[PDB]
RNA sequence: UAUU
């Protein structure tokens, strides 16, 4: 297996009495009461059990004290001094396996979090007082804490994580003032979010005949909107002339209406492990000093441990990266970029770069020649025979000029087309990719002008040569794979920039890497559309190997909703694998279905630092019902590691869990755009890359001639 | 769009 270690976490133990159980009763009153809240008060009258925290819904009762039998209390109610007889009938104990166990624990912990007086939303606690406003980006970022609870045979654990909820400063009242019928045309059909209650509404009309001074009727009381929002949310309405949004009746003053913004926010969110540990200990000490939360915690006779729990784990040994003539170890820092310097790629076309073209404008011939010299040198050092491409010098840097050059050049049937661009323009890049992959079938390479002027142009040209070798459909390196007839599938999905109502699903499939070591890639728009792609992959596999694969490892990017995706995806997959292998009158293959999730909620560290690549936590902090584990595969220079969560829904592989984990760590070594281990298995990162390319730039399905090439890299 |  690997080298075992002990790792710091972000969980604290909830210690209770050694013999500590939860008692559930059903409660009823001799004088019947049509209102449950009155019953709650009537039971609250009993102080013998009041000091102990108890959960009463008007019928179900959860408490700690176990009574002698079915027990009955009696007293006089506050209203009319009516003699009431409460019949508290014993139901039983909540088993450690019942989900009501964790539901009761969640309600208790939420009651405790209430003492901190933080806005509670789902499993998150926010501090709106501590909002970070940004008028530069017109957005407010609220810090907060994400919470989770885990059950183990040894105890009960409670974990926290830093979280940031972002929202837009722009309000619908501001949009209406910018327009000032046209306001109604601009506002109707939009979705707004109330800043006092995490609810969104579709505005269907705007009533100009009503104001915040108008009144509505609740369940019994009549009240104005100003009074309602001052008494229910302590929110003051300053503008009295504004109209009302009718969806419910909302106030516009109180209604609120990516990849570079992600960079800015990451600059504001990247955190050293020590800083995250400090903020976590601060939150713990805050909850510990608050007497309101401590009262709730102590009433149930359970104590937070101000000390962090640590887990047993193991670090996978370094894996061997194979090239033509030899193989190298990955290293303690799982990066091998230093190694292809004076090393040859695994699979190289004997033809080499026998026919390709280069399109560039007349102004940038000098930088183009520099780039081409670097490419020749680097690709020759890699084993890639590159010859002189076809010169395609255009005059203007416009998009139509590039498109026309491509269409005039394709007539010579080139293996590849490299295009030198002036700047970082998504428009011309998307148009180039669309003309290359969708309308025609030519793998292309784009180089930003700033790249040519880079001082370290030689290592850049080496990485570009690796990318080009992949674009041709050849293999730069390979892992040691002790399995026969294995097909690894990755699959992911992406939203579209042109239309948010469509999504693209990309599927990547290996072809018995110990022999063929190539990949097959399909995309389709969102009638389950994934099985056609799986069938295409199996057909290509049997057309290349004269046989179907014996084992299949399916990596799924998603996620709880496990039950839904388990049922639908896995059941249909198994039935249709039965069917497809029955077409060949064969038995269905060994199948492993794993859901890959980047769990930013659960973290763990080694000696207070980021764990090294290959670290694994199996079945301690993981979910009890699931057969799953955590893996750290990609080391991070800066920031905090987000471990990957691999959840094996179905497994008929006949492989030990350690073997499955080692195979997954191996498959994490095969993303050719990155000279090291990636955060996810390689096929999954390929699927994400292809789906993002289709949904962001291509907006259409690429031609089927590129099925065996890494054109999307 | 060398890479994310
Ligand atoms: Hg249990
Ligand atoms: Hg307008
Ligand atoms: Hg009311
Ligand atoms: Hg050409
Ligand atoms: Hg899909
Ligand atoms: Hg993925
Ligand atoms: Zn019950
Ligand atoms: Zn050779
Ligand atoms: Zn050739
Ligand atoms: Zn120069
Ligand atoms: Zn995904
Ligand atoms: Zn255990
Ligand atoms: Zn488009
Ligand atoms: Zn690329």
């Amino acid at each position: 297996d690997g080298v075992p270690v002990m790792l710091q976490t972000n969980f604290f133990r909830l210690k209770t009495k050694p013999e500590w159980r939860i008692v559930h009763y059903h409660v009823e009153f001799e004088p019947s009461i049509e209102n449950p809240r009155v019953r709650m008060g009537v039971l609250s009258n009993h102080a013998n059990l009041l000091g102990s925290g108890y959960l009463f819904d008007g019928l179900q009762l959860f408490t700690t004290r176990k009574f002698e039998q079915e027990i009955t209390v009696l007293s006089g109610k506050s209203k009319l001094d009516i003699e009431y007889k409460i019949s508290i009938k014993f139901v039983g104990f909540i088993s450690c396996a019942e989900p009501r166990f964790l539901q009761v624990l969640n309600l208790i912990l939420r009651r405790s979090m209430k003492g901190l007086n933080l806005e509670l939303v789902g499993r998150n606690l926010f501090d709106p007082r501590a909002k970070i406003e940004i008028r530069e980006f017109k957005m407010e970022l609220w810090p907060g804490y994400e919470t989770s609870i885990r059950q183990h045979e040894k105890d009960i654990l409670l974990g926290t994580e830093i979280t940031h909820k972002v929202m837009r400063t722009e309000t619908i009242y501001d949009i209406m003032r910018r327009c000032s019928d046209e306001v109604r045309v601009n506002v109707l059909d939009l979705i707004v979010l109330t800043d006092y209650n995490n609810r969104t509404y579709r505005i269907n009309d705007v009533d100009f005949g009503q104001t915040p001074k108008s009144t509505f009727s609740c369940k019994g009381r009549d009240i104005s909107f100003v009074e309602y929002y001052l008494t229910k949310y302590n929110i003051r309405i300053r503008d009295h002339n504004q109209p009302l949004l009718i969806s419910v009746v909302l106030i516009p003053e109180l209604c609120r209406v990516n990849f570079q913004l992600m960079r800015a926010m990451s600059s504001y969110t990247r955190m050293n492990p020590k800083q995250r540990t400090d903020r976590l200990r601060a939150f713990n000490h805050r909850l510990q000093n608050t007497p309101e939360s401590v009262k709730v915690l102590r009433d149930w006779n359970m104590e937070l441990d101000k000390n962090v729990t640590e887990v047993q784990g193991r670090i996978i040994g370094q894996q061997n990266i194979v090239f033509h003539n030899g193989k190298v170890p990955a290293g303690e820092n799982a990066d091998w970029q230093r190694h292809f310097r004076d090393q040859r790629m695994l699979t190289t076309p004997s033809d080499g770069l026998d026919r390709w073209a280069v399109i560039a404008p007349q102004r940038n011939s000098h930088e183009l020649r520099t780039l081409l010299d670097s490419l020749y040198r680097a690709a020759s050092g890699m084993g890639l025979r590159i010859r002189s491409p076809q010169e395609f010098i255009i005059y203007d840097d416009r998009t139509g000029t590039y498109v026309r050059a491509m269409d005039d050049c394709v007539r010579s049937d080139p293996k590849l087309i490299l295009c030198l661009v002036p700047n970082d323009n998504a428009e011309r890049y998307s148009s180039i990719k669309k003309r290359g992959y969708v309308d025609r079938a030519v793998p292309t390479q784009v180089v930003t002008l700033k790249t040519t002027k880079n001082r370290s142009l030689m290592s850049i040209a080496t990485k570009i040569a690796i990318q080009l070798n992949c674009k041709l459909g050849y293999t730069p390196w390979m892992i040691e794979l002790p399995l026969s007839g294995l097909m690894t599938i990755g699959f992911d999905i992406a939203k579209s920039t042109r239309d948010r109502k469509r999504a693209y699903g990309a599927l990547i499939a290996s072809m018995d890497l110990q022999q063929n070591s190539t990949y097959f890639s399909t995309v389709t728009e969102c009638a389950n559309t994934l099985w056609p792609m799986i069938a295409k992959a199996l057909r290509q596999y049997q057309h290349e190997h004269r046989k179907l694969p014996s084992r299949i490892v399916f990596y799924r990017d998603g996620v709880g909703s496990l039950k839904q995706l388990f049922e639908f995806e896995v059941k249909d997959i198994i039935e249709k694998l039965k069917t497809e292998y029955a077409r060949v009158q064969l038995s269905p293959p060994q199948l492993a279905y794993i859901v890959v999730t980047r769990s930013m909620n659960t973290r763990f560290f080694l000696n207070g630092q980021n764990p090294p690549p290959g670290t694994i936590v199996d079945d301690v902090i993981t979910l009890p019902e699931r057969y799953d584990f955590y893996l750290v595969s990609q080391q991070v220079r800066q920031g905090t590691v987000s471990p990957t969560s691999y959840n094996v829904l179905y497994s008929s592989m006949g492989l030990s869990p350690e073997k499955m984990q080692k195979l997954t760590y191996k498959m994490c070594h095969l993303y050719y755009n990155w000279s090291g281990t990636t955060r996810v298995p390689a096929v999954c990162q390929y699927a994400k890359k292809l789906a993002t390319l289709v949904g962001t730039n291509l907006h259409s399905i690429p031609q089927n001639a590129l099925e065996k090439k890494f054109y999307y890299l």
